[PDB]
């Protein structure tokens, strides 16, 4: 089985999420061929200086899955676009496009985080595309990380669901009748039509009171919740 | 594992719904230590002497389930409570009461359609008390069926979801931290506390373009969603 998870929104102030993750970490992750994470692993990201000492929890126990033989891959959401290639040293996690076309048992399907497809949403989009040029992301890692900080705070002080034509057309664009996306925090199975067949959207959820994961083998597709009940 | 499923609403209407379900008797359920619908499995019901041809593939299919050696057991939504001791036989099904607390490897869980927690629904309240009069439905069930079709198609011509209190209330008088229905149609975990101690609601989805179930094992209990890609 391949696993996919997305939105832990991981958080020094939600503890209960981390040690959710972590026990899913040492238990269902390490059955798995392979474990990919969709995009906001963390709540925010500044930077991989950022001595956060959660970050090297979760570092660490992410490198356990990898060195155990199991590999751990990344797309960036909204939240931790900044997550960066010291960060996948420490983790052991490859980092991923935007977008990917995987084959999983001979099945084709598109991963994404999913804020690519709201299209409705010209706020974010123009943020988006800022926060996306590389030279805006030099310059804010560039500046001391206590400045760094007081950006992320001033900013402080719902989602958008997806777009449903940018969905087709994502799914036609690689000609695939599956795709996994989180972002959007609502987990749900969708069908719908591309490439003039049956397509199915298997979405993520947000984990807080749950955990939820996509699990794809040779014959099936499966969205499961679980609750933190140990 | 022990399965869950509710909200099938099966009707002539919708074969591919009734395929889905059959794939799934024949396959997952086959592995399950037993089975328990939780109502809403047809759309409809005017009596067991109705001679719907779906009627019988639906009860040869449950057969020969429990005839494989995996117990099955109903209890009735709103939709099918009419449901009785005749198609019990057609198909080895054993019929349950409206609320039922069962022993999962040592988990005590309370089962039930769901539709007896809406308690803000005075309308849907007071139809269910006249129709679960043991009376009124004799006096039904002894009319004509061509009779009986009538009144349900004159009938014809959103789902409240449930109070947070009558979910309280019913986790207390059982004195368990785990719930399972449908119903609502509303597929999710949920966390609150009972007894003084966290508790857990798991809410079933519909089948329409996916089935939904819960899978409870020693260990474990998840929420599954899966599109009928076959
Ligand atoms: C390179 C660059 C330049 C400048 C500078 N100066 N600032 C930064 N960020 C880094 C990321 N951090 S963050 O992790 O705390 C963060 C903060 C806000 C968002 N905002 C959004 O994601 C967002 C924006 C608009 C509309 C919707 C949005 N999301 C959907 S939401 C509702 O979750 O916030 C994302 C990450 C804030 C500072 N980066
Ligand atoms: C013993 C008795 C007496 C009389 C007579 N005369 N009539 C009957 N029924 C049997 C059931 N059939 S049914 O299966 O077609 C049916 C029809 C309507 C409902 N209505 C509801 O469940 C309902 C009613 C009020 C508010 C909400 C409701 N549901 C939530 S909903 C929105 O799904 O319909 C249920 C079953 C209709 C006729 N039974
Ligand atoms: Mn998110
Ligand atoms: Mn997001
Ligand atoms: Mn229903
Ligand atoms: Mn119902």
């Amino acid at each position: 089985a391949t696993l996919f998870i997305a939105d832990l929104h991981l958080q020094t102030e939600e503890p209960e999420i981390t040690a959710g993750f972590l026990r899913f970490l040492q238990g269902e992750a390490r059955q798995a061929d392979a474990l990919y994470i969709l995009g906001d692993l963390f709540e925010a990201w500044i930077g991989d200086d950022d001595p956060n000492p959660l970050h090297q929890q979760i570092a660490s126990a992410i490198k356990a899955v990898v060195d155990a033989g199991v590999p751990c891959y990344f797309i960036h959401g909204n939240r931790d676009f900044l997550v960066g290639q010291r960060f996948a040293r420490q983790s052991g996690m490859i980092l991923l496009a935007e977008e990917e076309r995987l084959d999983l048992y001979g099945r084709e399907v598109l991963i994404m985080h999913g804020d690519t497809l709201c299209t409705d949403d010209q706020g974010y989009l123009a943020f988006r595309a800022k926060v996306h040029t590389p030279w805006i992301q030099r310059l804010f890692l560039a500046l001391p990380l206590f400045i760094r900080h007081r950006i992320a705070a001033r900013m402080r002080a719902e989602i958008m669901d997806v777009n449903p034509q940018a969905v087709v057309d994502a799914m036609e664009r690689h000609h695939v009748q599956w795709l996994i996306h989180g972002h959007t925090h609502r987990p749900a199975v969708h069908e719908l039509q591309a490439n003039g067949q049956p397509a199915w959207r298997v979405v993520l959820g947000a984990w807080h009171s749950e955990g939820s994961m996509v699990k794809v083998t040779p014959d099936d597709v499966e969205l499961i919740h679980f609750p933190f009940h140990h």
